[PDB]
């Protein structure tokens, strides 16, 4: 007894849908549905996806609930479709994937990820989930999470965090750190050596290192002075320069973060997706410095430190791609007379 | 278990709600409701109502199939809600009631006419449904229709026509000709004397009496010589002047009919409803004469014949009123040295 | 350069999509597509389809303006998809696929028919089209049109009629009649002996035998006495039982088109599609019968008599396969005593 | 001479509508009122409501601007429809009643509350309005609220709190405690001694005892030591349990409010009105424990420990019913060995 | 090459228009502009105009992304329309003015301002760009900003703070100062002596004076002793009375600003425009304090000291005509035996 009244019954009920049975009844007006509650309309779902308002419904109360790789770490895996499940894309307030596999009629192109209309994709498997493992090794293309070793398969340590209900953190009371697999046209593939983006935010940026902490509590000239950073250009990549009309670097979070607790500052996030490199059209409110494109990036500051100290400086300029969150980011390096001018992540 | 994804299966296998079980894909878009045939989405319902799309939907599909009353006559009748079943206006394309009983449950006041909610409303009763002669006996406000004789109750002989799917016809193989009952607080009523109206359309116009066949077939003054109609302004009410800017007069549906099997006009229908009396915005395209609110009644000739020779013409102007489809409309007299000028029916 | 604007430049200049270089100013609201003309907004494409309005847009402008095959034709053969066209399905005011192979960068799968995500499709290909007879050869599942011989393929032959512009017709001035050819994983396959649905309508339905002839002039007994049908219940299945409140047979397109210039009727199309077998809600306007679910085709009224004429009639109740159209179509076959009661087509 | 225009007139003008004449142009585009100013339009209201933009706005702008019982009070007690004003539901962005009594003529059902169609509907009245007072007297069914003694009357005393312009407040420059009448098939009905709920929120909770001022203040072990609550399973009701993938307990605001300011947590309120009872999807960021179903009650904390030491422990399981705001509260009651295992209020 | 999906291109690519070569795949559904991402759609854009979307997207593309005066003083000085860019209305989210000179084909009613239409408009021109000085010179109507000399033109030297990407600010990096000059049917018009309005906010407030740093410091007698404002009537019209129902005063941001640090209170700001004179239901949440209109000006607390102590204290009451941001504010000012009952700027 699968139905739209059924899914809002679960909502009202559960929080989401739990396969209970029951209905309740249901308005849906323009892109949001309601459902009455002692002779009135309460909104139960607005949609904000490009989906059937009754569709989206359905797949955001079958979300997953448990933590999950966050979204840029499955784009840049190239995840198509997710097995038997819905990952709920929170910064797009949308599925992440736009079919479904035994998840919802209006969506499935299958009921199991054994048949062949899979084959060609790569579908996301849980290990977590009773079976998962062994469709993985059925699977032509598939990417595999786990919480601990698969017998005979190599793994790569995912990052720390995940995202539970749209939270991303690191787990105390639950697991968010997976072994990743992949398998590309029946072969499994080696994952490489990658950085982990830190996937934090300005208002609450906690460091994470000595450094940070440093970063975050000393003077620009003391914290170059002791960590031994003259001639890298951080005075213009991480704290940023103000004093023109256009604004001068200032590519890492935290140095957004230092200076968001001292001068607010706007950024408009113009293509509001999940991604490891980040690119806002930024206006100071202190100085009216601005620009267009500001790519950031929320590196340890350890590993942005690991990564410009390990460049050579002796061309004029070129392009370095660092691997990060498993996906090849375009650092474009400025040099002068043996020091640094710029080094900076380029829009993805 | 009531589901907007079982009512689609009904319409999709059934052509209606028929109460079977089954489920069917559905996307809602645009106030229309789509069923997924074999991958491409196929509409089936466009919401024309000021209702929710799916509930629009549900009371559509939960329309009545048999012979009903035409919604004028239970507009006239006072009914405000039916028994347990939807009478679908086809001329608004929407419910003829905002609320039900025991029909869907977003627009359920009850489940059964005895709750003390229905008391006081005017319940429409079908006696061709088992137990609602006896719900329309017990009932402090109704209205009931029978095919035959009921023990106790002296009946009104309703018209001939009734709507079936929105067709208005006189049965042949089904029965379109009701006995009607009215009980208003607990009390029978005697309900009134009354002409009927014929419910017939232009294109389709059909002759129901020797005299209406002698009026489409003969010109104008033999049909007033031969039925002695001198002095009663049929040149005018009933043939209509196009001789003047203002369009004169054409106020039954059988002159329009005569007009237009010869000559095309337009008619503007602003507001378009069920009604005893049609208002209509007409424009002759053979002269430019023209009129905003030209009242149209579709009387059986003999009837309106009956009518207009049945009043003193003593006075210049006066108010005549004639119970048609049970309610009383009021038609303007206007006389002039004891012949009439016009007789027309009011907007009600 | 593709665009929007250079989309509406070619609607208004070349009546469709024509590659030619230009642009207008576009307005797009509620569902439609507006062009500015000398300061006021013009309507050129209101969206019914379940696509963003711009896409629909789009296709619709790029669709294929030569005769094709009807949309049940590619349907019942298993068609996914049209290289390099767009089959737009004018029965349901939409695209008959949902994706595109180099149509339409926001629907494309692919450019070339080539690519490996197109190897599982079932690809249509249209033989008037330099290079796409090579590309079925190469393809792994594929429908094939053409207008004459392929070299070593043994051709199946299509109905003489084809779709233009959205007119259903036999070509005169142009060819319509096309040679069929389905390969499935890489295999050519013999398709089926196949009668044809002649896809006519009511209102302007032309007889195309001389046994068709006869039945439209002919009273129902003359017909049926020169043919020689006594007990192959013709006068229920084609001519149709007016006489209860349930409709009795009327399954033939030709016996509905026989009663309607006598006597109209309504016919609600309740699953607006393109289709083999049409299951329509019949009221007839004259006697007040009706039936929720009748299921019509339009055989050639020959080709009907040869299919019932080569039925067993020793069982009371049975299921016939007829294949039509390239489908096997399901008939309930009724009999008694050794004579036909009914025989009708059931909803696909 | 009421209209949209004067409604939209008095918006701008006066702050909302204050009967005021006059006229704006206004403009209506999908769910959304703007008015012209100097040649461009301004929004006035945006339609989150299940009705039409301009009756919304309307009722938007007809709204009671007095301090008012709070939403879920006037639910509590079971009351449809106000009489001559309209309670905007603040919570819901919508009118808290469907239909109305002399404020618009769209959603009227009545102009007066002494027409029979309002006697089966619990009518709320106002003591600070003139004739109000009377015309409860005269209503069957009925709410009444004063600022003092009616005569005869036995009154119950409300709340402090009030809701005034959607901000819940205890006035001190305006009156916001109220005395509470109830009438039920026209006898008076003694409303059941109450508890009354706090409605506070997280970011704003100020203490309101020196119980409460403790709990903020002191440690979990010495709270519990102060106030004897030993066996009352405090820590996990109260304090809540984020050592396991569920959260567990955590029913009382002031808990939440602790723990907010020491580690932000998400709340998704999927059942978004107004209620004694608040059902959160929480997640804790800090430890990823969550729950899809937390109860959350705002009572007093001293008359929470009132109500949790006078239970019985000596079941393993039962249901207990407390009265608060004039509603039967159910809370699981879980015992082992004479100590509380958890005592949580449950979805209403 | 100018196209929807090139300004998509731009957005995307260069966080605005940049008008740089490329296309990307475009969707619009409803109100909202999509670019599809790696297989899925992400927002670019939701119109909140009374434009079509795709207008409204080309105009925000477009908006000038330099310091721009306020559209206060825009709106103040006249200004229908601005001379090849467009003016984003960030407070509205919506274009300043409805029509373009060289912006956009839906919009435009030029391509320069010379054009005759243009004539009786009042353009609006930029110095900064170049041949702009010298179009106003030639126009018959319109505002003229510099950031220098304009030989022979007299000045008027505008406000310290200006708009950049919505962000009003005072610049250190960029120019916010500029002179204005005016044209009215040919004639240089000289521009009245002014106030300015600070642009402040009540979160992000700061003094700009001795003064305002003494008012948010010091107690209401004390700064009112050494300011010597005894009789200007100070705690009505600046602190705010909040002892009745009724709130008293409070007309000045800086006042709000003292309030809101120690008492929260909510603004409903029903016309949501940007003007010199703002307008807010204001409810005290502190007291219940409450008022319909309240009218609220930001002048720097020294000058408004300096207007009201200039008054003549006289007459019971009078209105008094203040140019503040080039225009004329009315005061209501009320005397009582020659001191000041209160003083507050009128509803524009
Ligand atoms: O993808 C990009 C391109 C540019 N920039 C910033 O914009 C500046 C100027 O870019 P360009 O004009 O040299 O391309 C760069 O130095 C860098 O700070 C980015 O952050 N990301
Ligand atoms: O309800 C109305 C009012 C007017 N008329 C037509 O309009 C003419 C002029 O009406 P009045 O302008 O004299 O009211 C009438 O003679 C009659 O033909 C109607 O048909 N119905
Ligand atoms: O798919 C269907 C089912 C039924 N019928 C019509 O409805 C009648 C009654 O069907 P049933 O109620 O016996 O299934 C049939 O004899 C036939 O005329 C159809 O045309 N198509
Ligand atoms: O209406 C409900 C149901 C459950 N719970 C919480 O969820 C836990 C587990 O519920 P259950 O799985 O025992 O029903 C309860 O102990 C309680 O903390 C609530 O807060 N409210
Ligand atoms: O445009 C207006 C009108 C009134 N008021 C406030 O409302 C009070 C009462 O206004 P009235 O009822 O005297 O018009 C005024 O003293 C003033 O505080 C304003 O702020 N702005």
């Amino acid at each position: 007894n699968m139905s739209l009244e059924n899914v809002a019954f679960n909502v009202v009920n559960k929080g989401h849908f739990d396969g209970q049975q029951g209905e309740v009844p249901v308005s849906i007006i323009n892109n949001t549905v309601y459902t009455k509650v002692d002779g009135v309309d309460v909104e139960l779902f607005e949609n904000k996806t490009t989906l059937p308002v009754n569709v989206a419904f359905e797949l955001w109360a079958k979300r997953n609930i448990k933590p999950v790789p966050e979204v840029k770490i499955l784009n840049n895996l190239g995840v198509d479709i997710a097995a038997n499940t819905v990952i709920w894309d929170y910064k797009r307030d949308a599925p992440a994937h736009i079919s479904t596999i035994g998840v919802c009629s209006m969506t499935d192109i299958a009921k199991k990820p054994t048949e062949t209309i899979c084959a060609p994709l790569t579908v996301f498997f849980d290990g977590r989930v009773d079976g998962q493992v062994d469709l993985f090794r059925n699977a032509r293309n598939g990417v595999l999470i786990t919480e601990g070793s698969v017998k005979g398969l190599q793994p790569s340590v995912g990052p720390k965090q995940a995202s539970l209900n749209g939270v991303t953190l690191i787990g105390e009371a639950v697991k968010t750190q997976f072994n990743y697999y992949k398998k590309v046209d029946g072969v499994v593939q080696q994952l490489p050596e990658t950085y982990f983006t830190q996937s934090r935010n300005l208002q609450e940026f906690k460091p994470r290192s000595q450094m940070e902490i440093d970063f975050l509590e000393l003077a620009m000239d003391e914290f170059i002075e002791r960590y031994k950073l003259e001639g890298y250009a951080f005075e213009h990549i991480v704290y940023g320069d103000f004093s023109h009309s256009q604004l001068g670097g200032l590519h890492l979070l935290i140095g957004l973060a230092k200076r968001f607790k001292e001068s607010p500052f706007e950024l408009e996030d113009f293509i509001p997706m999940d991604s490891t490199v980040k690119n806002y059209f930024i206006t100071d409110a202190q100085t009216g410095s601005s620009k267009c494109v500001c790519s950031v990036i929320d590196l340890l500051l350890d590993d942005f430190v690991e990564i410009i100290k390990s460049q050579d400086l002796s061309v004029v300029s070129k392009v370095v791609k660092v691997t990060i969150d498993y996906t090849e980011i375009s650092f474009m390096l400025w040099c002068k007379d043996g020091h640094v001018e710029t080094f900076y992540p380029k829009l993805q």
